[PDB]
């Protein structure tokens, strides 16, 4: 079923493989050629999408066209303009190709729209708490660790890395007061970590029960 | 899309970043002034916003907005207090009273308040559930490796650190069990980390489901009678 | 909110547990250390007073069910006393930790949670066994790949199972890290299936707490809205 | 409950596979674990007979994989005991990982969840695959010059991309530059959303199964009429 998506797979990997140092000159050329063949295939797929007028009935596909155009113009612009061996990174527009044919995204679009209001209200909440924490983390250990928690942005780095529970461990609080704070930061992380899921889940629900207005109320109680 | 809708919150964005930029060591005195100026311009802008809210007492018949005003009031009194009373280069930190500014004009926290009140009983119980599991794990973490790592697991509050770290799955990697039985425990602790991440998610999912259930008195009881 | 108006017996537990922590700190002054030991005995006295409070008045009405409540109150005085007598080393106060069950008493969360971890238990213990399988199955591949590269981090299944939990749970300490190419590719798949297994737990519980308030409509608009005539007479 | 008798046996069986691979082990106790493996292997051989032999439940019932698991539990371990000559044969007995899967009454229901929502799930995989590569691209661009060995290639940047976006956060490949660390800030945030995406999708996955089993206690038992429904 997915014709466009399969072609991107070795294409994206070809962009990766071209960036590796100490690669042989003969094999490096082959990876460049594999980029070209797929480009032509995407050029051909542009022609099938563009040249199908006076033969196509009413079908909404405004974003579908955009992907097919970008997939051929960008890798062409770098093909002509960028003379440095760092031209292949432009081919990373083919990431839009697996986003074309999957019924996942037009549904996702109605989730991030019905619950859009609530979602951005969490992001700014994430920022506020992150900042509020990065502030106190600075006041507590600006003296003891002078190059780690030196500035608010140097504490913000830790505020991100603790609230997100990524947890690198390049900037850890040393003071008692600074550690017990980190505790609360590590906890308030979990709280919003699931709050995403909570909101995101309820969005999907109503779309499943919107089609239940014509499958349980007018397809078993009207016929 | 949202350039003239969150008018009050746009101003806070450069403001908070200015507070941040001011504390950076090795900053030139000329640029350090510019940032100090930028704070004041925004402070005056909120003073202008305070007047537009306070002097205009036009409501109509019935209108309640006491929490809305309380934010604007704090956004001018506190920075001014730091401008006068505090005499160290560490006065700018007080401007972070504008963290309350984005919380004003957004229809989400009156909704969140009703989620956090109708499932309060359940939420509160997860936190004391967390604290118990944390303390019990640290207790066990102590007894095992107090005699192997005396400066990492030497006390309960030294293990409580590893508990918070491991349970939340933040996992810093400064305190790590070395002995067999210590690590086996770490496993159950890390796994029990996943448990709590679920209950936090599941309950909030149940609370937000209860918000869609408010429309069963105007769409399934008055339109299906 | 049941925090500053309702749970009286759980408030007492707060300083109690912290005193257990405080008493274990090395380099502590024997003057303040005695004061901490003193605080425990005030609380243990308050719990002993609470024991009689729920043992004097044994009934209020006709028949009331409170078997688990007393089981907590009893353990709250017997175990701490057992350590105060039988154990005569500096390591005794640890037994005061049996006050961790005291917040689990005066809460409405746990009888709710109970019916959730029973109506869906079948699926929940199915996730743990899915975790076990994926944890070991991956750990097996880890040892095979990097036993000839880092023979002290990936030289035994137990060393690999360590990396298995550490990664799959998205803890990720950072002392065991795959060095080879092949290991890092799989390592990613561990972090990815780590997203599933971290969300599958969220899945069951989004159904559990849901399937509880949806049991008030089983006799309000289902078994009492549509019925046949002459159903209950004799 | 003493009902999963087939799974209890698996527990020490698999642990023995582990214990065998530990270096600095005495030959006396190394033989002892190899012995324990045989004991359980024979128990599954007895169980294999108890599956293929006795028959008394149904007309012609479908349980092909339930037998197939017991098939692999005895053909594979015996192949290692014979065909493999190195002390590294026990690794094959790991096939007993399939044993706790036989009758767990969680995996037949999970299959339908990963079918009625599979369309969506395989959507998030290539969504992850996109952002992962999208981020790695930028990481390389931002710090290929500064850290030429941690971010000296797209593969090396991809290593950070999984590590950050899965919130794992090892702490080996870390962006040092301002921009990369600002990016890392988002790469940590958008990972949390993905940690909700699956968690939200599977929150619907288990939903539209518990309300389909109550299509026989609220749709086919509440709305009942004799001689009024046929096809
Ligand atoms: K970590
Ligand atoms: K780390
Ligand atoms: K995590
Ligand atoms: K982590
Ligand atoms: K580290």
């Amino acid at each position: 079923a997915p014709l466009n998506a399969v072609l991107a797979a070795p294409g994206l990997l070809a962009v990766a493989a071209l960036t590796i140092p100490d690669m042989s000159g003969r094999s490096r050329l082959a990876l460049a050629a594999l980029l070209a063949v797929i480009w032509g295939a995407y050029l051909l797929q542009l022609a099938a999408t563009l040249l199908k007028r006076r033969a196509g009935v009413v079908r909404d596909r405004t974003p579908k066209i955009a992907i097919d155009v970008l997939a051929v113009l960008v890798p062409l612009a770098a093909f002509l303009l960028d003379g440095s061996p760092d031209w292949s990174l432009y081919c990373a527009v083919w990431l839009l190709k697996p986003l074309r044919d999957s019924t996942f995204f037009p549904v996702l679009g109605r989730v991030l729209a019905n619950e859009a209001r609530n979602l951005i209200g969490v992001t700014t909440l994430f920022g506020v708490v992150l900042f509020a924490v990065a502030l106190a983390a600075y006041v507590i250990e600006r003296d003891i660790q002078p190059e780690k928690f030196g500035s608010i942005p140097q504490a913000m780095w830790w505020a991100v890395v603790t609230l997100s529970t990524t947890g690198y461990g390049d900037t850890i609080p040393q003071s008692f007061a600074g550690r017990v704070l980190a505790g609360a930061v590590m906890m308030s992380g979990i709280g919003i970590f699931g709050l995403w899921a909570g909101i995101l889940a309820t969005g999907f629900y109503q779309e499943v029960r919107r089609g239940d207005f014509v499958r349980n109320w007018q397809l078993v109680a009207a016929v």
